[PDB]
């Protein structure tokens, strides 16, 4: 579908994702400019095709799903850039708190929407959060992890980041709930505020032990069942829990409260997206225009 004579002409390479390359492309027939993901499996085609109806203003629009000549292509709307580039462009000054708050509010709306339709993402990270120039932010790639799994390395052998991965996934839980996305978004909220990743693990055990060093080694008091998880070891070091006050300065008390609730160990206790939207942190939310 992408080429000189095809439905889509390539304009430039945008990025490389977990499953394939993403090009900015133009569609010869409609004039439309799109982002076209090329991935190089029937159950997955049925599942991904159902995502075309999961439309919301904070979800990157899925225009089409094409299966042809042993490739799967996803055609998405095109936006400005991803949040990882925006954070980097923003590094000397940081993203202003009111824009962090508007982005978090909008991301919680997109999660609330997908979760109400029983679709989870399970691999949220700044690279799949896309912004436009007007102040909106949207989530890309919902539902693709359920379709394909999350591999250790990408198609180009790149390491798939662990930094946003919830502790129940690292501890080898068999069942993932929508809570896994609230954990990832809490980690991304902290990184916007502090301008550094919260838990930049470089292996599964470094990621777990970074989480325990900040939030305390979990036990049965705070997380019933934790000592029976598959990958839990009684020999894990017992670290004391840090104050949030140290973790995400200069976030205000309402922001720390909300973040603490997005980072509860027990996925059952973790705040839901719908409840997060009602949190007092958002009482004064606005929609600022980003400085690009
Ligand atoms: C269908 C395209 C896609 O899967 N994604 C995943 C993340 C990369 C990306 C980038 C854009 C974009 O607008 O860059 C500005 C849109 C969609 C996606």
């Amino acid at each position: 579908p992408l080429g000189s004579m095809e439905n889509f002409q390539k304009v430039e390479k945008i990025g490389e994702g977990t499953y394939g390359v993403v090009y900015k492309a133009r569609n010869k027939l409609t004039g439309e400019v799109v982002a076209l993901k090329k991935i190089r499996p029937s159950t997955a085609i049925r599942e991904i095709s159902l995502l075309k109806e999961l439309n919301h203003p904070n979800i990157v629009k899925l225009l089409d799903v094409i299966h042809t000549e042993n490739k799967l292509y996803l055609v998405c709307e095109f936006l400005h850039q991803d949040l990882k580039k925006f954070m980097d462009a923003s590094a000397l000054t940081g993203i202003p708190l009111p824009l962090i708050k508007s982005y978090l509010f909008q991301l919680l709306q997109g999660l609330a929407f997908c979760h109400s339709h029983r679709v989870l993402h399970r691999d949220l990270k700044p690279q799949n959060l896309l912004i436009n120039t007007e102040g909106a932010i949207k989530l890309a790639d919902f539902g693709l992890a359920r379709a394909f799994g999350v591999p250790v390395r990408t198609y180009t052998h790149e390491v798939v980041t662990l930094w946003y991965r919830a502790p129940e996934i690292l501890l080898g839980a068999k069942y993932y709930s929508t809570a896994v996305d609230i954990w990832s978004l809490g980690c991304i909220f902290a990184e916007m505020v502090t301008r550094r990743a919260l838990f930049p693990g470089d292996s599964e055990i470094d990621q777990l032990f970074r989480i325990f060093r900040t939030l305390g080694t979990p036990d049965e008091v705070v997380w019933p069942g934790v000592t029976s998880m598959p990958d839990y070891k009684p020999s894990f070091p017992k670290w004391a829990r840090q104050d949030f006050s140290k973790v995400v300065p200069p976030l205000d008390e309402d922001g720390r409260s909300l973040l603490s609730q997005m980072l509860h160990y027990d996925p059952n206790k973790r705040i839901s997206a719908k409840a997060a939207l009602a949190h007092p942190f958002f009482q004064d939310v606005t929609k600022p225009v980003p400085h690009l």
